[PDB]
């Protein structure tokens, strides 16, 4: 007959006459309790797709599939097929190569509320995401410290608002502003900077912190970000794309940014005044893991 196990109220039969220890031995999952194999929701589902076990009741599959979510499941499977030892709990998916410290994966959903604070007090090493076509995406977020290699100087100039735009003299740091008939077309931020209003707003505070680091800040609107930043002198394209994370945030925004960024081969940086300081956090797609 078929040796069988159980996944919480769900009895299944091991296919092709395989010992319970075969499974345990081969997939490093589950355990024995009496003459039954005890599989957790994931493992059970996992093996079910492996064609390794059948179900007593028809509902079971669906039930367990609902129990664990598609998102969380796909993650489980991938990490599993890749080779890791997986284990979910506390609302996180832990995986290790074998005996080293595990790694926390955090399955996300476009409409989940994301916060900068979370990105800095990061309890998880990765953020996972599966799209509408079952395609997975892993991300990573770490506090960064932009290093501009540009000669910085204090710029306190006179600003004039005319025609609905702000302007300054045509000599300020060659890079600050734009050339317009001997004048210099300013951005609302650039105006506040040489105007001496660094505390105007949070985006202003970051703007200054940024320039002060040796970076050159130009508007990053053509990307949906507050600004683009060049780290070096002769920089053909801006390495960083920085955006100030507003009051409430939705993940797709984060997700979105990372895309329009990698596309233009730049890096998404999220700034915010965390604990009285202007810190930055880089978010990027992660390969290897999955």
């Amino acid at each position: 007959h078929m040796e069988q196990g159980i996944c919480g109220s769900h009895v299944f039969f091991i296919e092709d006459g395989k010992s319970k220890n075969y499974i345990i031995g081969k997939y490093k999952i589950g355990y024995l309790s009496g003459d039954n194999l005890i599989l957790d929701p994931y493992e059970c589902l996992y093996l079910y797709f492996k064609g390794r076990i059948s179900f007593q009741n028809s509902d079971s599959f669906r039930d367990l599939f609902d129990t664990v979510t598609f998102d969380r499941y796909v993650a489980y499977e991938i990490l599993k097929n890749k080779g890791y030892r997986v284990k979910e709990d506390s609302g996180l998916i832990y995986f290790r190569k074998g005996t080293e410290k595990p790694l926390s994966l955090r399955v996300m959903r476009e409409y989940d509320r994301i916060q900068f604070s979370d990105l800095v007090e990061n309890p998880v090493d990765y953020y996972f995401t599966v799209d509408e076509e079952g395609d997975p995406t892993v991300y990573s977020s770490q506090e960064i410290f932009p290093g501009g290699r540009n000669l910085v100087s204090p710029v306190s100039a006179p600003v004039v608002r005319m025609g609905g735009r702000s302007f300054g003299a045509g000599d300020l740091e060659w890079w600050i502003g734009t050339a317009f008939h001997g004048f210099r077309l300013l951005t609302e931020n650039e105006a506040n900077y040489i105007s001496g209003n660094h505390s105007a707003s949070q985006v202003d505070m970051v703007y200054s912190d940024l320039v002060g680091r040796g970076c050159i800040v130009k508007t990053g609107f053509k990307y949906g970000a507050n600004f683009r930043v060049y780290l070096g002198r002769d920089s053909q394209h801006a390495e960083y794309l920085v955006s100030v994370m507003p009051e409430e945030e939705r993940w797709y925004s984060i997700s979105r940014g990372v895309r329009v960024a990698s596309s233009v081969r730049k890096t998404m940086i999220y700034a915010s005044i965390y604990k009285n300081e202007v810190r930055y956090v880089a978010l990027k797609r992660v390969k290897d893991i999955i």
